[PDB]
C-alpha cells in the first residue's frame, strides 16, 4: 500500500541535512494513468522527506539521499510526475527521486525555491518519453501548463529564482546612462542591424534612453541554467566578470603608477610573461591571488610574481609561430580553421562599390607569385589556388576603425598555394585602406611578398600581422561569438519555451544547450558589453559586436552543416563516391578531415535516434511542440532572417535530422574547434594579436627607420599594446580551460536520461564510435606524412577535435555544447 521512493538533492552550500526533515519538504505524486473528473491525473497527499538515507555508495557530488513513503494504492494507477514544496528558506538542489518495486526514475537536476516565490508548484516527470500524441493522457494537461509556464507572459523583470525563457535583443550591451560614450545600437529587431535573439532580462529602461535596458548586477537566465559547481575553480564563467570589474582595474594601476613598463619592448619580454613572469605592485598580486578562477591563471610567489602558463604554440619551438608555413597551417588547424576558401579566378575579385572605397581591383599580379613553378591557370584549374579572405568584410569598417586614437587596420586578403607536399604556403598580402575623394590620409594600400631578409622580411612580417588582426577579430567575433553562442541561444529558448521535458528531441537537444545561456549573459554584462572585454582589447573597440551584426546579415543556419561549409568556401566538392559525400580539396585539413568524422558519427546518432520517435514524415509535420518550437525558433529566435528561403520546413524526417544534427554540430564540436585553440595558440600575442596600431610606416621616416634597425620592437608597437595584452590573455586562458565537471560529447549528465532502452542502445553506441574516432585522429597526428599540416614547425598535434579530455587547458575535448 505504501511506495518506498528516494530523493537525492543537494543542500546549497555544496554547489545539515535533519533540517529537510519534519515539515520542511512534501512531495505528492501524480498518476499518469488514473485521472480526475477533468481528466488530470490524480494528485496523492503532501508526503514530507523521512529521514537520511545512508545506504548506496554510488552517492558523491555532495549529494544526499531522503527516504519517504507514499500512500499510493494501485487504485491511483501508475504514477508517472510529481509536486515538490519547498518551505525551507534556502531553496536546494533536487537531483532526482527514484520509486522502488512499481522502478520508476526521474531525473529532476533543478532548483527548488522557497515555496512562497513560486506562481505554481514546481512539478517534475518521470524519465519516460513521449511526442505530444503520446503523453498518457492524465499527464497531458500538466505537459502543456508547464510549457505555458516556461513561456511566461512577455514582460516583468526576472529574479534569480524564474523559470521563464523569453527572447529580446541586445539592447542591454550599452550603458548610455553612465555616458553617451558608452551608448551603443541595439542589435537585433532592424534591418540595418540583425541579430539573434537573447534571453530576457526585462530590467527595463536606461533613463536617457527607453530602447537600452538598464545595468544589474547579475543579469538573469531562468535558474536552471545557471550552473552551479561542486568546485568554484569550475566557475570558469564567472572568470570574466572578476576580470573586467576587479583585475582589469588592478591592471591598469599598476601602469598608471609606472610600476611596470608600458609597451613590451622585444619578443623576450613577451616571453618573460610565462617563463620568469612579470612583475606588478604588491597589492595588484594581492588583489588577483584570492579570487576563484582568477587565481588558477597564473602562478605566483605570493608578493609580486604573476606567471602565464607556457602556451602551446611555443612548447617546442618558441619561434615557429614566424614561419609562413605556420602562418598558413593554423589556417587549416589554427584556432580558426574555417574561413579560408578556394579561389577560383585570377585576381580576386570585391563586390564592395567602388563609388564608396574607391577602385576595388586588386593589385595583386600573378606573375609576382612564388607557385613552386605553377602557372597561375595551372594553380587554379589544379584547385591549388586559396585565399583567406577580410577585404570585403573588413572594408566596410576600416575608415572608422581607423579613426579611433591607437587603432589602424587594413582589410587584408592572404592568397594561398597548397604546394605539391599538400602544405599551404602564403604566397602574397594585399593590405587594402578605403580611397575617397577628400581622405585626410595619405596611407594607401598595397601588397607585400615574401621576404626572409632585410626590412622587406619585417614589412612582411607586420603584414601577416595585420592579417592576423583581422582574423583574431573575425575569430572571436564570428567564427566564436557570432557563429557559436549567439547563434545556439535563440534555439536554447525555444526548445525550453515549446518542447516539454517529456519529448524526444528535447532530451536529444538539450545536453547540447548546458551552461549556453549562462556564459551568454555574463559575456553581455562583462564581455561584449560598451567598455566591456573585448571592446577594450580587440582592434574595433566600440565597433566590435555591431560588426558581427554586419555579418550576420550573411549568416546560414543550413551553411553551418560542416559538408555544406566546406562546399561552400570552395574547399572540398560533392562526392557521392567519398564516405562522407565530400571530397577535400586540400586532404589533410586537420580541421575539415576530423570534423567529417564527429559529423558523421553525430549524423549516425540523430539518424537512428529520430525513428525511434517518428516513424514517418507525417508524424514530424504533426507534432504540434515540434512546430511551435522550430516556428518560433525561426521567426522570433533568429527573427531577422525569417524571410530567408534557406530555412528547413520540419515537415519530414529528413528535415528533423539535419536541424538537430546541425544544432548538435554547432554546439559541440563546432564551438570546441574555435574555442580551446584560443590560449594554446593566442597565448602567445606575437602568434594571434587582437589589435593593431598604426600602418606601415613610409620610407624616410623614424617608424621605418625602427623596422630595419628593431624588428620586434616595431612588431610590438604594431600589435596590441602590453595592458590589454594581459587582460586579453587572462580572457582567453579562462576560455580555453575545460571545467572538471564538463560533459562531453558521447556523455550525458545522468545515465536515466530515458527509461527508453533502445535510445540508451542508440546513445552507447555514439559514444563508442566517438572512441573508435579518438583512436583514429591519434593515428593521423602520429603518421609521419600528415605532419606538415597536423603538427607544424610548432610540432603541435591537432588534438582540438579529440572527442574526450581531461579537465584543464588541454587543447583537446568536444564538449557537449557551448559551455564557456
Ligand atoms: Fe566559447
Amino acid at each position: 500500500h505504501k511506495i518506498k521512493g528516494t530523493v537525492v538533492l543537494m543542500p546549497k552550500n555544496e554547489l545539515n541535512l535533519n533540517a529537510f526533515l519534519g515539515r520542511s519538504v512534501s512531495l505528492q505524486l501524480i498518476s499518469a494513468t488514473k485521472a480526475d473528473a477533468h481528466g488530470k491525473g490524480k494528485v496523492g497527499k503532501d508526503t514530507f522527506l523521512e529521514g537520511i538515507n545512508t545506504s548506496l555508495p554510488t552517492l558523491g557530488a555532495g549529494e544526499s539521499a531522503f527516504n519517504i513513503h507514499f500512500e499510493w494504492d494501485g487504485s491511483m494507477g501508475i504514477p508517472g510526475a510529481f509536486y515538490i514544496k519547498n518551505y525551507m528558506q534556502v531553496e536546494f538542489f533536487l537531483k532526482s527521486l527514484t520509486l522502488e518495486a512499481i522502478t520508476i526514475r526521474f531525473v529532476c537536476n533543478s532548483w527548488v525555491y522557497n515555496t512562497k516565490l513560486y506562481k505554481s508548484v514546481r512539478i517534475f516527470f518521470a524519465n519516460h518519453t513521449y511526442v505530444p500524441s503520446e503523453t498518457p493522457a492524465p499527464l497531458v494537461s500538466y505537459r502543456e501548463e508547464e510549457l505555458k509556464s516556461l513561456r511566461g507572459n512577455g514582460t516583468g523583470e526576472r529574479k534569480e529564482y524564474d523559470r521563464i525563457y523569453d527572447y529580446d535583443v541586445y539592447n542591454d550591451l550599452g550603458n548610455p546612462d553612465k555616458s553617451e560614450k558608452l551608448a551603443r545600437p541595439v542589435l537585433g529587431g532592424s534591418s540595418t542591424f540583425p541579430y539573434p535573439r537573447r534571453g530576457r532580462t526585462g530590467r527595463g529602461p536606461t533613463v536617457t534612453d527607453p530602447n537600452t535596458e538598464k545595468q544589474g548586477e547579475v543579469f538573469y537566465v531562468p535558474r536552471d541554467e545557471n550552473l552551479g559547481h561542486l568546485k568554484s575553480k569550475d566557475a570558469l564563467e564567472i572568470g570574466t566578470k572578476s576580470l573586467s570589474q576587479i583585475v582589469q582595474p588592478a591592471f591598469e594601476s599598476a601602469f598608471d603608477l609606472k610600476s611596470t613598463p608600458i609597451e613590451f619592448h622585444s619578443f623576450q619580454d613577451v616571453h618573460d610573461l610565462y617563463e620568469g613572469g612579470i612583475k606588478l605592485p604588491r597589492d595588484v598580486i594581492s588583489t588577483i591571488i584570492p579570487l576563484p578562477v582568477i587565481k588558477e591563471l597564473y602562478r605566483t610567489d605570493g608578493q609580486h610574481i604573476l606567471k602565464f602558463p607556457q602556451p602551446h604554440v611555443v612548447q617546442v619551438s618558441q619561434s615557429a609561430w614566424m614561419t609562413d608555413e605556420e602562418f598558413a597551417r593554423e589556417m587549416i588547424a589554427g584556432v580558426n580553421p574555417c574561413v579560408i576558401r578556394g579561389l577560383e579566378e585570377f585576381p580576386p575579385k570585391s563586390n564592395l562599390d567602388p563609388a564608396i572605397y574607391g577602385d576595388q581591383s586588386s593589385k595583386i599580379t600573378a606573375d609576382s607569385l612564388d607557385l613552386d613553378g605553377y602557372t597561375m591557370d595551372e594553380a587554379l584549374g589544379s584547385r591549388r589556388l586559396f585565399m583567406l579572405d577580410y577585404h570585403d568584410i573588413f572594408m566596410p569598417y576600416v575608415r572608422q576603425i581607423n579613426q579611433l586614437n591607437s587603432a589602424k587596420t587594413y582589410a587584408t586578403r592572404t592568397i594561398l598555394f597548397l604546394r605539391e607536399d599538400g602544405t599551404l604556403k602564403p604566397v602574397a598580402i594585399e593590405l587594402s585602406l578605403p580611397h575617397s575623394a577628400g581622405d585626410l590620409s595619405a596611407a594607401v594600400s598595397q601588397v607585400v611578398l615574401p621576404a626572409k631578409e632585410g626590412v622587406e622580411s619585417t614589412i612582411w612580417l607586420l603584414a601577416k600581422a595585420y592579417v592576423i588582426v583581422n582574423d583574431s577579430c573575425y575569430h572571436e567575433l564570428m567564427s566564436h561569438w557570432l557563429n557559436t553562442h549567439a547563434a545556439m541561444e535563440p534555439f536554447v529558448i525555444a526548445t525550453h519555451r515549446h518542447l516539454s521535458v517529456l519529448h524526444p528531441i528535447y532530451k536529444l537537444l538539450t545536453p547540447h544547450y548546458r551552461n549556453n545561456m549562462n556564459i551568454n549573459a555574463l559575456a553581455r554584462q562583462s564581455l561584449i558589453n560598451a567598455n566591456g572585454i573585448i571592446e577594450t582589447t580587440f582592434l574595433p573597440s566600440k565597433y566590435s559586436v555591431e560588426m558581427s551584426s554586419a555579418v550576420y546579415k550573411n549568416w546560414v543556419f543550413t551553411d553551418q552543416a560542416l559538408p555544406a561549409d566546406l562546399i561552400k568556401r570552395g574547399v572540398a566538392i560533392k562526392d557521392p563516391s567519398t564516405p562522407h559525400g565530400v571530397r577535400l580539396l586540400i586532404e589533410d585539413y586537420p580541421y575539415a578531415a576530423d570534423g567529417l568524422e564527429i559529423w558523421a558519427a553525430i549524423k549516425t546518432w540523430v539518424q537512428e535516434y529520430v525513428p525511434l520517435y517518428y516513424a514517418r514524415d507525417d508524424d514530424v509535420k504533426n507534432d504540434s511542440e515540434l512546430q511551435h518550437w522550430w516556428k518560433e525558433a525561426v521567426e522570433k529566435g533568429h527573427g531577422d532572417l525569417k524571410d530567408k528561403p534557406w530555412w528547413p520546413k520540419l515537415q519530414t524526417l529528413e528535415d528533423l535530422v539535419e536541424v538537430c544534427l546541425i544544432i548538435i554540430w554547432i554546439a559541440s564540436a563546432l564551438h570546441a574547434a574555435v574555442n580551446f585553440g584560443q590560449y594554446p595558440y593566442g597565448g602567445l600575442i606575437m602568434n594571434r594579436p587582437t589589435a593593431s596600431r598604426r600602418l606601415l610606416p613610409e620610407k624616410g621616416t623614424p617608424e621605418y627607420e625602427e623596422m630595419i634597425n628593431n624588428h620586434e620592437k616595431a612588431y610590438l608597437r604594431t600589435i596590441t599594446s602590453k595592458l590589454p595584452t594581459l587582460i586579453s590573455l587572462s580572457v582567453i586562458e579562462i576560455l580555453s580551460t575545460h571545467a572538471s565537471d564538463e560533459v562531453y560529447l558521447g556523455q550525458r549528465d545522468n545515465p536515466h536520461w530515458t527509461s527508453d532502452s533502445k535510445a540508451l542502445q542508440a546513445f552507447q553506441k555514439f559514444g563508442n564510435k566517438l572512441k573508435e574516432i579518438e583512436e583514429k585522429l591519434v593515428r593521423r597526428n602520429n603518421d609521419p606524412s600528415l605532419q606538415g599540416n597536423r603538427l607544424g614547425p610548432v610540432q603541435l598535434p591537432y588534438t582540438l577535435l579529440y572527442p574526450s579530455s581531461e579537465e584543464g587547458l588541454t587543447f583537446r575535448g568536444i564538449p557537449n555544447s557551448i559551455s564557456i
